[PDB]
């Protein structure tokens, strides 16, 4: 049995708002589920144009740090 964390790049998007691109991890195993064992948040900031009076927003982003083996 085996389970790790993978870098990945991901989207953090929102309605009306420009996409950005961020840091994530992913979990990849092979347990005889590999899922999150530590995880933490990020605020990620992103801008809107066009929208004069909510030209941004901060949308809150889990990172995952490690995974393991665990039940279901
Ligand atoms: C995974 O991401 C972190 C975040 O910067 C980096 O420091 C680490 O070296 C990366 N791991 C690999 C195997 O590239």
């Amino acid at each position: 049995a085996w389970c790790e964390a993978k870098n990945i790049t991901q989207i953090v998007g929102h309605s009306g708002c420009e996409a950005k691109s961020i840091q994530n991890r992913a979990c990849l195993g092979q347990c005889f589920s590999c899922m999150p064992a530590q995880s933490m948040w990020e605020i990620v900031t992103l801008e809107c144009p066009g929208h004069e009076e909510v030209p941004r927003v901060d949308k809150l982003v889990e990172k995952i740090l490690h995974c393991s083996c665990q039940a279901c």
